[PDB]
Formats: C-alpha cells, sequence, structure tokens
C-alpha cells in the first residue's frame, strides 16, 4: 500500500439523501494521516439547508483507509486500493430511526474519491434526531468479523443528547473490496469522531475522527 | 513500574476550587488503563452546586499515569511511583479568565489518590463560561518538555461554543516527581476529552480520555 496510500491523502465526498422525504446533497473535502489513523472533512450542505434533522445521523457517513492498524492485523480497506471498495450500513435507533447507507470508495489522480448515498426513514418527529437536541456521538469501539468472503462490522452506539442522556443506535456495516484481497481476523477498531466547527445552520460543518485496530482483552 | 502501576488501576480526587469568588467542592472516582492511555471517571459537585459556570473549565484537572508512552518515550508518571508526582497548571482564556490549577498525586493501597486546588477568576460575566455556552474540548496536543530538572507543557487549546464558535485557552503545566526520577525529552501527547454522560445541572457527569505519547511530527 506504501506506493497507493501515502502517509498522508486527501479525499472528496457528494452524499445524496434524505430523510423521511426531506431530499439533502452535501459535498465534502478531507485529508489526513491514513497509518496514523487520523483524518479531518470540510463539509456543506448543497442543496436542501437548513436540514430539518441532526449531523450526527450523518456525520459516521463522511473513511477506513485511515485506520491505525497493526502489522499482525492486516488493512482490508488499504490492500483495496486502487481499485476500491464499498460498505451498505444499516442504523437502527431506539425511537424507530433506520438510516440505510450505500457508498463507493475510489482512488484517482492520487485523490480519495467517495460517492454516498443515504436513506432515514421513520424517525420520531417528537424525538431527539428532528427536534435537534443530540450533542455528539459517544466514543465507540467496532468488532470486525468476515463472513461470505467480506468483512462485516457491528456497533452497539450511543448518541450525547444535550439534556445528558444517551440514545442508542445499533450499526451493521458489510465492506467489500472491488479486487480480490486477503481479509483480515476477527479484530476490534476503536474510534472517536467530533464536530471540531460549524455554523449556527450546520450548512458548513468541520469534522476530526481517529481510529486504531487492534485485538481484544 | 510493572509492580506499583497495573493493567487496570483505579483512583479518587477530591477538588476544593473558586470561581469569580464563589466556592465549590468535588469527590470523584476513576478507574482506567494505564499501559493503553484510556480512563473514565464519575464525579459530583458535593458543596457548592449547581455550580454557576461550564464543567468544562473542570474537566482537564480531574491523569499521565494513564498515557500510553512509547519505549523510545520515558513515562516520567509511571516511574515517579509509588511516592507519586505533583503538577501546577495555568490557564488563560481570550476573554481574560485567569485558572490557576494546583494537584498531588499519591499511590496508597494502589489505588492512585488525587487532590486538586483551582481558582478561577476574572471570567467575564457574559462569557461563554459563565453563560454555561460551552460544548466540549478539542482534541489538543501537549509540547512537552524539560527544563530545571522538572517537565513543562504548552497547549494552544479551544472550546467548542454551542452554535459553532471555539473558545481560545492557552494551558502551561509543571510535573514534579516527589522523587528523583529520569526526565523524559522534547515529545507531543495527543489527547481528547469526552463528557459521555452527565445529569441536567452537571451536578453528576462522567468523563473519558485517550492519551498516546509520541515525537515530532
Amino acid at each position: 500500500t506504501e506506493d497507493v496510500i501515502k502517509e498522508f491523502m486527501q479525499f472528496k465526498v457528494r452524499m445524496e439523501g434524505s430523510v423521511n422525504g426531506h431530499y439533502f446533497e452535501i459535498e465534502g473535502e478531507g485529508e489526513g494521516k491514513p497509518y496514523e489513523g487520523t483524518q479531518t472533512a470540510k463539509l456543506q450542505v448543497t442543496k436542501g439547508g437548513p436540514l430539518p434533522f441532526a449531523w450526527d445521523i450523518l456525520s459516521p457517513q463522511f473513511s477506513k483507509a485511515y485506520v491505525k492498524h497493526p502489522a499482525d492485523i492486516p488493512d482490508y480497506m488499504k490492500l483495496s486500493f486502487p481499485e476500491g471498495f464499498t460498505w451498505e450500513r444499516s442504523m437502527n435507533f431506539e425511537d424507530g430511526g433506520v438510516v440505510e447507507v450505500q457508498q463507493d470508495s475510489s482512488l484517482q489522480d492520487g485523490t480519495f474519491i467517495y460517492k454516498v448515498k443515504f436513506k432515514g426513514v421513520n424517525f420520531p418527529a417528537d424525538g431527539p434526531v428532528m427536534q435537534k437536541k443530540t450533542a455528539g456521538w459517544e466514543p465507540s469501539t467496532e468488532k470486525l468479523y468476515p463472513q461470505d468472503g467480506v468483512l462485516k462490522g457491528e456497533i452497539s452506539h450511543a448518541l450525547k443528547l444535550k439534556d445528558g442522556g444517551h440514545y442508542t443506535c445499533d450499526f451493521k456495516t458489510v465492506y467489500k473490496a472491488k479486487k480480490p484481497v486477503q481479509l483480515p481476523g476477527n479484530h476490534y477498531v476503536d474510534s472517536k469522531l467530533d464536530i471540531t466547527n460549524h455554523n449556527e445552520d450546520y450548512t458548513v460543518v468541520e469534522q476530526y475522527e481517529h481510529a486504531e485496530a487492534r485485538h481484544s482483552g
């Protein structure tokens, strides 16, 4: 990968989507140290704004070539290049919210290109997401296992709620390489995603993640 | 220090302090994996509550024996035990709030004890601390270096504001071991302090830190 994924790598994204009908179009840029598990992202609502829901349901959809892997642990999403990989995710929240996401990752001109497609459905409108009472995602840990010749990962995740409580979402995600690649083992990735800046409308937002692969206790 | 510091270790803390003349007494507890850089803390306002200011100015005072070091970097804090270490900090906010902190660290019955004294003054009375408008410390990195047989450390920190605005602070900390210990080197350490849980009135709050040592770059 030394030759395809370099110590610093830049990326661009476009997301088409809808939460409960509301269509939005977002267009973003990022850049980061991939072998160190640290990335950044600048985003902008490019149609739909002000978005009538929480950025957080959208946050973990704006980069797993940038996960610090040990050398004992193999980096599926890095060795997936220059060809790429795709993930389709299901997020089940407690109030009944359901986000289903599909994404295509590409490498062209030394820049990662990411095309994301998002659909939110049946979100309680007396709930945090639509009432915008969420305050960042709590730190997280995901268990990554292989199955059916692809890599699968689950999270039992909670969103920080403004008052002081949580909001439980369950992530299942499948990753598949556009080419044939050796699958990692039963491993776990540890990560935190932060909104570091924004405007009052969340029509422009700044983000940062740190992710490291590991084993179990 | 593998006879004094264990893979999993627990701590207790008492903070007495003053903000703009107000007096508060906190008492708390934590645990964590000191060789993984991770740790959790549940505190409580035991006198002075509801606190008339932002918890964030208090977050970084309630953990450097909880920082993952490389082998090439020497852990001054882990080696300052069981006799322990002392530290004292200065925080200068843009608006002109000054916080000077002092703390004593000791290990008794293999439980860390912390005793914090904190004195906040000249906090502007229409500012993002006295109007509780802050929403998290931004991720940071500390320029740790030696001077006068002690360890000093600088941070150009920022606080997140509930409108997308950051709020600048300026950390200077001095670390002193109650014993003779080899001083480390010109190094940098990264961290992210998350308020994971909390009650409405911030009379009960839960915290999380991740902290890993490194060299420049």
